[PDB]
């Protein structure tokens, strides 16, 4: 459970890993003990800011409009304006492809309504549904976090998957982004760390390896 045993963890995923012709993520994973799921509160859903990012940066939309659609132009992120809503709740086929396309989505508070009304039908299904953000909001620290944040999903089911980082990075920050992951673990339940049954680590199409 030690970083060394992390190290070693990832060290193997990423040698006994065939080599391919696409950057590998590896995929950190941990089955639970003595954690009743079917108890909502027992479950797990809730993002985590990897310290070294995810390899490549999450991708954001902005739906809104004024100065919070300026800074998202600013920060290069896709903008979909108040009156693109309805349009995208016209064609599926489109909005299914933006939802795809991106990881996480920002919008303006007073427009929430709007969206669930005529894009939650696509988002919501998908876990993609906005984070509201006040109208006046400086969105540049949320997207900071949110590109290199990943989404920690038990369900009803013992045990969660998550993405921690890709090849091209280094065996430290793979461990690093690992240990934020467990934090958020250890934080929830009252023995912490103790409820992780088994660990793995493994790379896209590379076998899982076991911590420890």
């Amino acid at each position: 459970m030690d970083r060394e045993a992390l190290l070693q963890a990832v060290k193997e995923a990423r040698e006994l890993a065939k080599p391919r012709n696409f950057t590998q993520s590896f995929e950190f994973i941990a089955t639970l003990k003595e954690i009743d799921m079917r108890k909502p509160e027992n479950r797990i859903k809730t993002e985590v800011v990897l310290p070294h990012g995810r390899g490549k940066e999450a991708k954001i939309a902005v739906i809104g409009t004024g100065d919070l659609a300026k800074q998202a132009e600013e920060l290069g992120l896709t903008v979909i304006r108040k009156e693109e809503i309805e349009e995208l709740g016209k064609n599926k086929r489109k909005l299914r492809k933006i939802a795809k396309a991106h990881d996480f989505f920002i919008a303006q508070a007073d427009l929430m309504p709007l969206i669930g009304r005529y894009m939650g039908v696509i988002l919501g299904p998908r876990g993609k549904m906005p984070k509201p953000v006040p109208a006046n909001a400086n969105i540049k620290p949320l997207v900071e976090r949110l590109k290199k944040t990943v989404v920690i999903n038990t369900r009803d089911k013992p045990y969660f998957q998550v993405l921690v980082g890709n090849e091209k990075m280094t065996d430290e920050q793979i461990v690093d982004n690992i240990e934020a992951v467990l934090n958020v673990v250890a934080k929830k339940y009252e023995k912490g760390l103790y409820h992780i049954k088994d660990a793995y680590v493994k790379l896209t199409m590379g076998p899982a390896v076991k911590v420890k």
